[PDB]
DNA sequence: AAAA
DNA sequence: AAAA
């Protein structure tokens, strides 16, 4: 999947000219028809701010206004139609109207947006076009495409390009060139956010105290994930720290969050007063980094979701889901840690021993010197500590035990050694920040 | 240390307006005053296209052109002495010249431009403002920003904020707001990337492909790399993959990095070919991402140089840059491994046993025929394998040795283990 | 806790 | 809001 996104500002006030890329040459007022030519993507997404739009009517008529002037210009180009817009909530007091909020919307607005548009299987080839672009849209829609792709080289390999043309000069130009400002190969960046209090999710930017408290103590989001708030931590943490098991067990509720983020997307859309006589949009909520955190947090779940299996957990499972999510050193001591219990199964089944239900303390022979569980021992062994997991190794005859004990053993978190994870994985994330 | 960067096009065309900032006012044609009014910074950086330069005699008129004109508009304003002015390379076809070149060489030139200004010391708080700024190198200038804060952040605590004004529209514009476009707190990204051929440190723009080889061969710099590439890459994978052992023993030369960097860059300008006629800049060598990874590889250096401990090399001492250095579970996984050599050292000084100049393997005990040293053990025991590490305990009369074994107990690489590890390590950063 |  |  290759995919090309391009930053607009106001595409009605530019100037045809020649515009030169691998080795074509187009005439026309936009760079889009010689990208989509040259680089042929299977996609294209155009980010534009919502100040273009000349109707206050409603905040809807306002869209689909921005939206035909785009239809009408991808026409007067020999641009495509297999396009995705995205009017990013603009800033300013124009001429033909004016638009107030928070000026961080548009990067929250996007990154919702690209979240649910950049595909979640497979490697990516990514695009950028700045050349026609706002400075403070580019910026943030660059940030905003970046912080996903970093999300999606975890599982899949993400190439990165970026693209602004030769400047424009009123009547002295007679050619652009099209110029690759950035070629990169994405490095994996999986989460590594607490979820914020819950102040940082939706807040008042235009907004009566009593009416904002209203919409907040409204909201299903925050109450529950009061509750859910320390296992998304854990699950965060099984990405960063290296812990596979912690990763299954912790894997969250994709519906649960998609919940959430239309929530909170949709208090947000419906909290925009658009004063149709004085020619005036108000949002009157802004976005908050614990909406950001969220839409993050949803897309590296579709990411990895693919790794996800049902409750019995084998150490061929943890070895493959490991090979996947992890790279470097990180990797590698998992596979040490997974190699040792299960070079400890093989020694039992030759005996023709299969224990049930056994704490891994007592699988591997500890003394009864240390009990306590720190965070030393959780993060140093990939969360597989002695004290808080359990053993079960299904009978079996064994032939080749060496490479038969693999799939018949399984390790699962105590109820009490689960909740004991849960804290120091949260706490170390919280740490790390 | 607060610090101020703002990305500047033509700043004479610039009209007055009045801008609101953090409880704040100001009139004038520029964002920099109520910026510097408001955040206090201890020095301010202005990154300005060299595009604006008029008079071509040759590259010194050009950027001494600008430099005149910035220092006037900073005097018109009240800008303060405390700014550095990076005339980074733009490119296009103007009104009073003609710039050619690679569109990249601009992101190299203001990276290696801030990668001597940011200080290498104590805490960061970087305040960015992209106002007044072109399209292509603002966003080079965030991105060479970033990439260096990323790699100041592992030693110490970097704060970000990006600022952009209301749009400016001449007609109906009363006063233009300051608006806060970005709030992060950089992580800590420890340079993640191997050094390339030695074909990618500086390209041809418009160079015939005759000459190039030619200049080519005459860099000191590439031929000295040839060397020190795998043992450098070996301390970039030290850092990335918990090794603090490996860090220590591969610390680059940063006098010798220094002369690379300069070397590469001066080349460059030395091929900058100005025609005071015709009037045009041509930038005939191209920056490759190799020069990049060297000023990204300098400043990692410079971000760490307190570390570089005196030999030998004690347990205590490998405590306390691991306790620096790393973060998370390779911070663990670190402390269990030194551990396990510490609570052995006790266990020997205990009997009245110093081992010196032991292999690690027999200095833990060990069975015969695991002599073979595999990335796995490498990489998942901190670069501490037991076939590539010699233990070394200078006696001593002990009266608590679970705390004197840790100063006591020295740890260094074999010159065979060293160069094993190396190609481990090496190879393991570019499968990356 | 690698060959507690 | 093709160099506020």
């Amino acid at each position: 999947m290759k995919l090309l996104v391009v930053s607009w500002g106001d595409f009605e006030r530019w100037k045809e000219t020649k515009y030169r890329f691998g080795g074509e040459t187009s005439v026309g007022p936009s760079t889009l028809p010689i990208l989509q030519k040259v680089i042929k993507p299977d996609w294209t997404v155009i980010v534009l701010s919502d100040t273009i739009g000349k109707d206050f009517s409603s905040v809807e008529t306002l869209r689909e206004d921005v939206r035909n002037r785009v239809m009408d210009f991808l026409d007067r180009i020999g641009a495509g139609r297999e396009v995705d817009v995205i009017i990013a909530p603009g800033i300013g007091e124009f001429t033909h109207g004016s638009f107030r909020g928070s000026a961080m919307d548009a990067y929250y607005y996007v990154l919702h947006a690209l979240s649910e548009i950049i595909p979640t299987k497979g490697d990516l080839e990514v695009h950028f076009d700045s050349t026609h672009g706002l400075n403070y849209v580019t910026l943030l829609t660059y940030r905003a495409l970046k912080d996903l792709l970093g999300i999606a080289a975890v599982m899949n390999t993400v190439t990165f390009y970026a693209y602004n043309s030769d400047p424009f000069v009123p009547k002295i130009t007679k050619e652009l060139n099209i110029n690759t400002i950035e070629t990169t190969m994405v490095k994996p960046t999986p989460l590594s956010e607490p979820l914020p209090g819950f102040d940082e999710y939706l807040c008042p930017y235009s907004m009566e105290r009593a009416e904002f408290v209203r919409l907040k103590g409204s909201l299903n989001t925050l109450k529950n994930l009061r509750k859910e708030k320390k296992k998304l931590e854990a699950w965060i943490g099984s990405l960063l720290f290296g812990l596979p098991l912690l990763f299954l067990e912790e894997f969250p509720d994709i519906g649960r969050l998609e919940s959430y983020i239309e929530e909170l997307a949709e208090t947000w859309g419906g909290a925009i007063a658009v004063n149709a006589e004085e020619k005036a949009v108000t949002r009157r909520l802004a976005f908050g980094s614990g909406f950001g955190t969220l839409v993050k947090l949803l897309f590296q779940a579709r990411i990895t979701r693919g790794l996800l299996v049902e409750e019995p957990y084998s150490i061929e499972k943890l070895y493959s889901v490991s090979d996947r999510l992890f790279r470097g050193s990180t990797l590698q001591r998992v596979r040490v840690e997974l190699g040792k219990i299960e070079d400890k199964a093989i020694k039992y089944a030759r005996k023709g021993a299969f224990p049930r239900d056994i704490p891994l303390r007592d699988f591997l022979g500890f003394d009864a010197a240390n009990r306590e569980v720190s965070p030393r021992n959780v993060l140093a062994h990939a969360g597989l500590e002695a004290n808080v997991v359990e053993v079960s190794m299904e009978a079996w005859e064994p032939k080749r035990p060496e490479e038969e004990a693999g799939r018949h053993t399984h390790l699962k978190y105590t109820p009490v050694g689960l909740k004991k994870v849960e804290d120091i994985v949260s706490r170390a994330l919280k740490e790390s920040h």
